[PDB]
RNA sequence: GUGGGAUUGUGAAGGGAUCUCGCAGGUAUCGUGAGGGAAGUAUGGGGUAGUACGAGAGGAACUCCCAUGCCGUGCCUCUAGUUUCUGGGGUU
């Protein structure tokens, strides 16, 4: 897909990271973490704090990490997270962290690798992160 | 008419008289539905299609069908939270 909006590509996941969350970029760009800024495809409600789960493409700033990549807006992608979320099949399945990669805005992988398993639904929404995922789980 | 009560405050006991009230409904179901309230609402993807239009750059929509926000009404199989079952352990 690689599109922008992905919640009427994928199922519901449970939402993880609202704005303010601090996760690890799994990438080698040389940013060590992410601050999500907002959510893709979000509609707002009064009082509720946008939040991102798998799959996701978030606005982010890189807090931790190389000079470059810092002090900017970039857009990343969640590929895992601690929160557990209920799966069609009715396993219910979580990370031990949470994780995202660096993209451009049409989901082109800054970066050409990914350290850790990446999540199944967010593999199928991202065709660059599927390809570049030691593992999809 | 029948019954039961009672008259105004200065004893007692019997007589009337006059009022007032009751004299037919209880109890248990299934329903009606006047009137009132009132609620669903959005986005995306597939396909249409890279085609109609267009020199070209670019570039649509509906039948359909697949999701997802929000809102609403519930529920407790699962997962999560909660424990004064102070349940069972452990430990000062
Ligand atoms: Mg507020
Ligand atoms: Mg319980
Ligand atoms: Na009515
Ligand atoms: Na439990």
């Amino acid at each position: 897909k690689d599109q922008a909006n992905v919640k009427g590509c994928r199922f519901r996941v449970s939402v993880a990271l609202p704005v303010g969350a601090v996760v690890n970029c799994a990438d080698n760009t040389g940013a060590k973490n992410l601050y999500v800024i907002s959510v893709k495809g979000y509609h707002g409600r009064l009082n509720r704090l946008p939040s991102a789960a798998l799959g996701d493409m978030v606005m982010c700033s890189v807090k931790k990490g190389k000079p470059e990549l810092r002090k900017k807006v970039l857009n990343a992608v969640i590929i895992r997270q601690r929160k557990s979320w209920r799966r069609k099949d009715g396993t219910v399945i979580y990370f031990e962290d949470n994780a995202g990669v660096i993209v451009n805005p049409k989901g082109e992988m800054k970066g050409s690798g990914i350290a850790g398993p990446v999540a199944k639904e967010s593999a199928d929404l991202w065709p660059k992160i599927s390809t570049h995922a030691p593992a999809i789980v």
